């Protein structure tokens, strides 16, 4: 493997991380009270659940990866046309909704073994659709409906956390949510997966993120000890964003996870990544806070968190750090 992906020697992982058992598989057809409650201590423990049931169609779930397999199988001179100036654009601000290809790494700089194309999903306009890839030729078509689709669920999923803090219905219906970056993420087959990281250990710096998966590689940290999340290709993993952590004044984890590379397979992951407006104050949920439950954040702009979030990976919150109190 190029030393330009070879990561540093603690953050390399281990050959055998075992299967989270204890991951909370939550079934959406249940009573409502108990999906509630369920999401609730999900969210209040983990920080990472998956969902069945959910709603969204499988025949759009299998057709939405089938298109996105079909993308990362076009040739070079087709995805040179996502790759501005004859690169793959960087994950910094500003951040914009056209798609484009991208790479990513730290700044001992070294890059994931990723290749991931991004846009923006909302509103859905002409412009938005016609700044998105134009092969495979049904990729607007199935992408336009997924997106539509995803929205929905993760609305609802908002609204039953927000029956578990006492939050009123559609808190997070409003500028908190407007921003729908689509990541469809391909890991090529490695040499040497023992060197590579196919994504970093990160916090979703956004609110809450559906990601779908039929292959394995997904990890999560819990209490340093890390586990391998089980693929259901018919379930969306929940990942509680850093953003979603602050505003509920850490009453819910955000999700700690890395993707870790294979020698013999690729595989195509899709994460729909829903939060604030860059222009966006954020601060834990006034109605939350008390004497009891004093802020444990000051409030920020959400673009000065993003650039801190973007550069800075000396820790897994030093998007935050600087607005931490009490
Ligand atoms: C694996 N990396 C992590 C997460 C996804 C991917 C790319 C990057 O995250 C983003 O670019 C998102 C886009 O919403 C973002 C940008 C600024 C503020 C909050 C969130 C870092
Ligand atoms: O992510
Ligand atoms: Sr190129
Ligand atoms: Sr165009
Ligand atoms: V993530």
């Amino acid at each position: 493997v190029s030393e330009s992906f070879v990561a540093p020697l603690e953050k390399r992982a281990e050959n055998d991380v075992p299967l989270g058992n204890d991951v909370p598989i939550i079934d959406l057809q249940q009573d409502h009270l108990v999906v509630v409650q369920q999401i609730t201590k999900a969210c209040q423990d983990f920080g990472l659940f998956q969902v069945i049931n959910h709603g969204l169609p499988e025949k759009l779930m299998a057709e939405t990866m089938d298109v996105c397999k079909e993308f990362f199988a076009l040739p070079a001179e087709e995805k040179e046309k996502l790759q501005p100036k004859g690169e793959p654009a960087k994950f910094e601000l500003p951040l914009e909704q056209k798609a484009k290809l991208y790479v990513e790494g730290e700044q001992e700089a070294f890059l994931y073994w990723k290749d991931t194309l991004a846009h923006g999903c909302h509103p859905l306009d002409e412009e938005l659709v016609n700044s998105w890839p134009e092969k495979p030729a049904t990729y607007r078509e199935v992408v336009a409906k997924y997106s539509v689709e995803v929205r929905k669920l993760t609305m609802r999923i908002l609204d039953y956390i927000c029956e578990g803090l006492g939050l009123k219905l559609g808190y997070f219906d409003n500028e908190l949510s407007q921003i729908q970056m689509m990541l469809t993420n391909y890991y090529p087959p490695c040499p040497d997966p023992s060197s590579t990281l196919g994504s970093g250990g990160h916090y979703d710096g956004n609110l809450i993120t559906l990601l779908q998966q039929n292959l394995p590689g997904l990890q999560q940290l819990i209490e340093a000890k890390w586990i391998a999340v089980e693929p259901i290709p018919t379930a969306f993993v929940v990942n509680l964003g850093l953003t979603l952590k602050v505003i509920t004044n850490e009453k819910f984890e955000g999700s700690i996870h890395r993707v870790v590379t294979n020698p013999t397979r690729d595989r195509v992951s899709i994460a729909t990544l829903i939060g604030p407006d860059y222009s966006c104050t954020i601060e834990p949920a006034k109605e939350l806070l008390s004497q009891d439950n004093p802020p444990l954040y000051k409030p920020y702009s959400y673009a000065e968190f993003g650039e801190i979030y973007l550069s800075d990976k000396s820790d897994y919150d030093a998007g935050v750090k600087p607005y931490k109190i009490n």
